[PDB]
Formats: structure tokens, sequence, C-alpha cells
């Protein structure tokens, strides 16, 4: 049962430098591959770095690179050349984090806009796949996508937590859609459970979005309250459940797509890794 975490966001501060473990224990878990997901043009760096320090062979670990719409303000003069030769990294698998957040507002709406176009315009250029982040922006998302769709060889909403009619019209412009431990979350993720069954195989992924997103499920917790990609099979069981198929079926499937969408290759305990009670 092999599973692909298609966002880790592996580089936060709060794992202090603890990647190594982490990543082992991922691979005990049997997430064989992940995506380390740049957020600015320095994270998206330290994400490669992340892949090269800790994955000589490239089987494992592979990175994005963009800037985040809480972070398009740093947008400048020098970020399209820059972003471009970090995309032409062969590590480096899909143009984003990228998009639209109008719940936070942390950049304004206009620059959010534009350092997204920016975004588009180099994948499509670049043939290189999307990685999209959407919140309470899916209107602006779809009006701007719309002129690039065509044009990119493909692009998904990354853990999709909106409702009926975003999701179905996300489906209708062909994306794929990431699901994360946002589904197994009582207070907030419940209307997910109908909708997940709509999306078909071969546009399904699944993510942690680690730091983030701690399962509410999952038992033990960490008493860091830190999600990590080895507890993404708590994510399978769930999604698994609510789509009315067996675990290594959607095993499966999300594994195939994932390695087509950002074209992965093929396949092929230590007690350090598993610190108790860790900070
Ligand atoms: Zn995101």
């Amino acid at each position: 049962m092999q599973l692909i975490d298609i966002g880790v966001n592996l580089t936060n501060s709060s794992f202090h430098d603890q990647q190594a473990a982490i990543v082992e224990r991922a691979l005990e878990a049997g997430v064989t591959q992940m995506l380390l997901t740049g957020t600015s043009l320095a994270v998206s760096e330290q994400a490669l770095e992340l892949c090269q320090q800790l994955d000589a062979s490239g089987a494992h670990l592979f990175a994005t690179a963009g800037v985040h719409p809480h972070d398009a303000k740093a947008w400048d003069t020098d970020s399209e050349r820059q972003l471009r030769l970090l995309l032409s990294e062969p590590r480096v698998r899909a143009v984003g984090e990228c998009g639209l957040d109008f719940n936070r507002d942390f950049s304004p709406r206009p620059l959010q806009e534009k350092a997204l176009e920016a975004q588009l315009t180099l994948a499509a250029q670049l043939r290189l796949p999307v990685f999209l982040h959407e919140r309470d922006a899916s209107e602006r998302l779809l009006a701007i996508l719309k002129d690039y769709r065509d044009h990119l060889t493909g692009a998904v909403v990354h853990c999709f937590t909106g409702e009926r009619e975003a999701l179905f019209a996300y489906l209708d412009l062909d994306l794929h859609i990431g699901i994360t431990g946002w589904i197994c979350d009582e207070r907030r993720g419940t209307h997910l459970h109908p909708l997940v069954g709509n999306i078909p195989e071969g546009r399904l992924m699944l993510e942690s979005d680690a730091p983030y997103l701690l399962p509410r499920s999952l038992r033990p917790k960490p008493k860091s309250g830190r999600n990590e990609p080895a507890f993404l099979p708590e994510v399978l069981r769930e999604v698994a459940l609510h789509r009315g198929e067996s675990a290594e079926h959607t095993a499966a499937h999300t594994t195939a797509t994932a390695r087509d969408f950002f074209q992965l290759p093929a396949e092929n305990h230590h007690h350090w890794s598993h610190p108790q009670f860790e900070k």
C-alpha cells in the first residue's frame, strides 16, 4: 500500500531540522514519494536543497517552486527570472504552490492576481503542471484559469475544502483535486463526505500539508500537534470509506494519478527516527 503525499511543507521551522526522521517515518509507513511544497522563492530553494540533502538518488523527494498568494506581495522584477531557472531543475516537478487566498488577504488582491498570472504563464511555457491554493476565491480563480487552462498540461486544486458547486466547476475545467486531513475534521470537513466520491479516479490525489491539518481522528496524537507525512494513511482511510472503495484501491489509483501528474519514476525500522513524546 504505497501512497504519495503531494504536498509536504517539510522546510517548516516547526520541524526543527528533524526532516530526516520525518522522511524515515513516512517511508516506513509506505508513503514512498513526497512533493515538498515551495511557497516563496526562498522556501522553494530550501525545498529543493532538502531533496538533494536527504535523497541523492531522486527516488523519493521532489519539489515544487512558486510563490504562495500570502506571499504574492514579495513578487518582484527578478521573480520571473529566478523562478524560471528553479523550475528547470529536474527535481522540481510543478509550479506552485500558487493561487488566491481572499480569506486571509495577507497580500493585496491585485498583487495576488498578478503573481498567479505570471506563474500560470511560466507553467504554460515550460509545460509543467500547476499546484493551486484557493480560499474564498473560487469565482476569481475560475475566471483567471479560463484563459490559461487550454495551455496547461494540468493543474490540481490542492487541499480542496469548498462546496459542491465549486467542486463541479473545477472538475468541469478538467482540474485534479487534492484531499487532506481536513476530511477527518468533524467540525468543518463533514461536507466533503458526500463530495469525495464525485472526483473521478485519475483526478484524485492525497496530501498531508504537514505540519498543518493533523487528522483529528488520529491516535496516538503527537503532543506537538504537528502533522507529518507518515499520518497520511489516516487520510486514506477516511477518503476510501466515503468513496466506498477499499483502502488498497484508493491508495493504488491516487498513487498512479500522482505519478502521472508529477512525472515520477516507478517503484524501486530505526529507533533514532521514532523519538517518543517529541517537542
Ligand atoms: Zn495551500
